[PDB]
């Protein structure tokens, strides 16, 4: 069963406490955006799959009933106790897909040892959207990284550079200005070569998705606005053994590279075909590992992709037209429906000063609560 993204929308993702309304206005605004772009009435959604990670079980429902009105609908929480996370839009397409409904929101939003403590206090301080193993995971991944092949600290900082300079043409986006290089590396360090400029913020925000078959679209006379799911896969973590593992594969650079080929895979296509690309970039580490593990060059050869400026405009692949988790900030519900908004809006030619010419294929990459690995391919499904 074939599975269609018919709309989007978003809030714009702000600095924690800048924009004076709770979480149900957030997911209202979303939501309402998302329906209105999809142009379906709100009786057509047969269920809500919602995405948060703060507040008690309850917010999934309020949040639906605000948007929405009052009704019966199933509303299924993406994030439960007693299994590894999701994420709205991975459940989503399993609820079509399966049978079990022909059109669906998935809906994400949020409302926020020595070193341990360390760095707990500076996560608070600084205001990054981390748990506080998470630099030093990624700091231990990316040295890693150049004790192996001779990736330079400068390296990690220009992808950080790229994805600010991607955000100067993002209304969306917390922060949308270019800093130079050496403001990247000067900037306050949170970790070995990390710098605060290098990891994404908290922001407050929301995203939405309207989900549907294909006889919806058909029945409905909506093939216009309809991107096709035409791969998805999650890979959980894999167990292996104490002479297998290392620091990159901690941190789900296997995950990433299974869930990839198996979409390309299902697909029928290659990394080379990719036009544009939203991935999850919580820190600049994460970032150009990823480069590696979604295939798009060799091992390894990550800082020539970077030195080429082949993961910017006019390169090969534009990675993160929005600036990125490292500039939007990662409101942790809403962070996967803002990326499918993006390329969503890159593959139906209305991303706007962001628009990659001509793009036809777009990859995106999630990491759910528990750290499941999500990759997804997307095309227009009746161009």
């Amino acid at each position: 069963n074939r599975v269609f993204v018919i709309g989007v929308g978003m809030t714009k993702f702000e600095k924690p406490g800048a924009r004076d309304i709770d979480y149900p206005d957030m997911a209202k605004e979303a939501g309402q955006r998302a329906l209105a772009d999809a142009g379906i009435k709100y009786s057509a959604i047969q269920q809500a799959c919602v995405g948060y990670v703060y507040g008690d079980s309850t917010c999934g429902q309020r949040a639906i009933y605000h948007s929405l009105g009052l009704s019966g609908i199933p509303i299924i929480n993406v994030n439960n106790n007693c299994s590894t996370g999701s994420t709205a839009l991975f459940m989503g397409r399993q609820l079509i897909q399966g049978g079990l409904a022909d059109c669906v929101l998935a809906l994400g939003f949020e409302k926020m040892n020595p070193m341990d403590k360390h760095m707990e206090v500076m996560i608070n301080r600084y205001g990054l959207a981390a748990v506080p193993a998470a630099p030093q995971m990624f700091g231990n991944a990316g040295r890693e990284h150049m004790e192996k092949y001779g990736t330079k600290p400068e390296h990690f900082a220009k992808v950080a550079w790229k994805n600010h300079k991607h955000s100067t043409n993002n209304p969306y986006s917390q922060f949308q200005d270019e800093y130079s290089l050496e403001q990247v590396i000067d900037s306050r360090k949170v970790f070995e070569f990390l710098t605060l400029l290098q990891c994404c913020p908290t922001s407050d925000g929301a995203g939405a998705a309207v989900l549907a078959s294909e006889s919806f679209v058909r029945r409905n006379g909506l093939e216009k606005k309809a991107v096709e799911i035409v791969a998805q896969e999650m890979v959980t973590d894999l167990s292996t053994t104490f002479e297998e593992n290392s620091c990159m594969k901690m941190v789900g650079y296997d995950m990433t590279r299974l869930a990839a080929e198996r979409c390309y895979d299902t697909a029928g296509v290659k990394p080379s075909d990719v036009d544009v690309i939203e991935l999850h970039d919580c820190f600049s580490a994460n970032e150009l590992i990823t480069y590696e593990a979604l295939g798009l060059c060799p091992e390894g050869k990550a800082g020539e992709l970077i030195d080429r400026g082949d993961n910017t405009y006019g390169g090969k692949w534009v990675i993160n037209p929005s600036g990125g988790l490292i500039s939007k900030g990662h409101p942790l519900g809403a962070t996967g429906l803002a990326q499918c908004a993006e390329l969503c809006w890159q593959l139906r030619a209305e991303a706007g000063p962001r628009q990659v010419p001509g793009a036809k294929l777009a990859l995106q990459h999630n990491i759910g609560l528990g750290g499941a690995v999500v990759v997804t391919l997307y095309k227009m499904g009746f161009p």
